[PDB]
């Protein structure tokens, strides 16, 4: 069956890992344990076709970038991940896609932007910041709570539906 390598990418502490157990153990993860390289393996089924998704959970933050260079070498998608209560970790993104650039040696690789923790009040990146932002690198926009899981298959799901572009 055909096996879709995602990737997860954005700041330390956007919700990367909440994201991904949410979607692969239908679970909150309350607390905040760093990761350093963790991987999730399920079989879905996603518009019909019967596909494994292979997810790595990568480390947060510019003081990880090499680290995260070799891992994400075989990525074949990727969520770039921010908190709608973190401008900083939105204005991070740009480092997180150009890593990306450099990893897979391409201008056109399946991405979709994450807004995460849309289930908080206290929001500093509005929907349309981001949507531009989106609109940019040629590549949909979609909020997400891992809490309540609002949003998580759609963003997951969305990216399949964006490497089955390419
Ligand atoms: N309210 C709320 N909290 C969230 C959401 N997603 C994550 N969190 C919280 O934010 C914290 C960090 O989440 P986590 O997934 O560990 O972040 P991360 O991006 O994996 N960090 P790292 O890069 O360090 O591994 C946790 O306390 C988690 O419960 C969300 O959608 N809503
Ligand atoms: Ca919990
Ligand atoms: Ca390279
Ligand atoms: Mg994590
Ligand atoms: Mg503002
Ligand atoms: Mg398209």
């Amino acid at each position: 069956m055909t096996e879709y390598k995602l990737v997860v990418v954005g700041a330390g502490g956007v919700g990367k890992s909440a994201l991904t157990i949410q979607l692969i153990q239908n679970h909150f993860v309350d607390e905040y344990d760093p990761t350093i390289e963790d991987s999730y393996r399920k079989q879905v089924v996603i518009d019909g076709e019967t596909c494994l998704l292979d997810i790595l959970d990568t480390a947060g933050g510019e003081e990880y970038s090499a680290m995260r260079d070799q891992y994400m070498r075989t990525g074949e998608g990727f969520l770039c991940v921010f908190a709608i209560n973190n401008t900083k970790s939105f204005e991070d993104i740009h480092q997180y896609r150009e890593q990306i650039k450099r990893v897979k040696d391409s201008d056109d690789v399946p991405m979709v932007l994450v807004g995460n923790k849309c289930d908080l009040a206290a929001r500093t990146v509005e929907s349309r910041q981001a949507q531009d932002l989106a609109r940019s690198y040629g590549i949909p926009y979609i909020e997400t709570s891992a809490k309540t899981r609002q949003g998580v298959e759609d963003a997951f799901y969305t990216l399949v539906r964006e490497i089955r572009q390419h």
